[PDB]
């Protein structure tokens, strides 16, 4: 019952704020890490951890629900299904929003920005051929 | 020269799409776990680390170019600034966003939904104070 509902919203919104905050914390705690703070560094750590659990719990709801990835809006219920939903993001990363960000970095005159972003649309085009490879080895049983 | 830029903004939302990534693909490697696909979950667990990689990179840029912290719109260039970012994203969680999410999930008749949420919003009050504790730490020298 929840597709549709303000519900289903939230636990999407949810999700992508505690993933944000597991990797905030964790590039915060490389920072510890490097001046000198190590309890510092272990309790960003462990509270990242915490936001693992909160992400992984909303994504439970999100399926137990049928609702779609955050990322995708593709079906999750099934491990071929969460393949196809990394196949479809990274296909979108690789072949659409990395090479747009790339250009428009250039537009602006942020060359740095951009080869960052050409790198990472290489990055995803082999995350997706690794994946297309996960899904037919699913689909041959 | 980034700030209010479209570069500045698709700089964020990669950081966005990157962390969710990470989130997605360990939880897809709990499933292949469970199931019996140690190989498949060893690829995402190592394709995850590289949307670690990738959602550092962009925060690297963010502070470099003097933007804010994608959640919070606070500065994250030294390390008080981090742990100060961390409470205002968690005192906004934990006094406002999941008591919201809570009550709107009990209006809608997702009881156990809101369970969930009253837990996180007690779990990051919990966090709130941790970090206020940092912070006090390093205003203490
Ligand atoms: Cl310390
Ligand atoms: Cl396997």
């Amino acid at each position: 019952d929840l597709k549709g509902t303000k519900t289903a919203e939230n636990l999407k919104q949810g999700f992508i704020g505690e993933s944000m905050a597991n990797r905030r914390y964790l590039y915060f705690a490389k920072r510890a890490d490097e001046e000198g703070y190590p309890e510092i560094a272990g309790l960003l750590r462990s509270i990242a951890e915490g936001e693992t659990a909160h992400a992984f719990g909303h994504l439970d709801f999100i399926r137990q629900g049928g609702l779609t990835d955050p990322a995708t809006d593709k079906p999750i219920g099934t491990l071929e299904q969460m393949i196809e939903s990394a196949i479809a993001g990274e296909t979108y990363e690789w072949t659409q929003m990395y090479p747009g960000f790339a250009k428009v970095a250039r537009e602006e005159g942020f060359p740095e920005v951009a080869e960052w972003f050409e790198t990472l649309a290489r990055a995803e085009k082999s995350h997706a051929e690794k994946f297309q490879n996960v899904l037919k080895q699913l689909k041959g049983g």
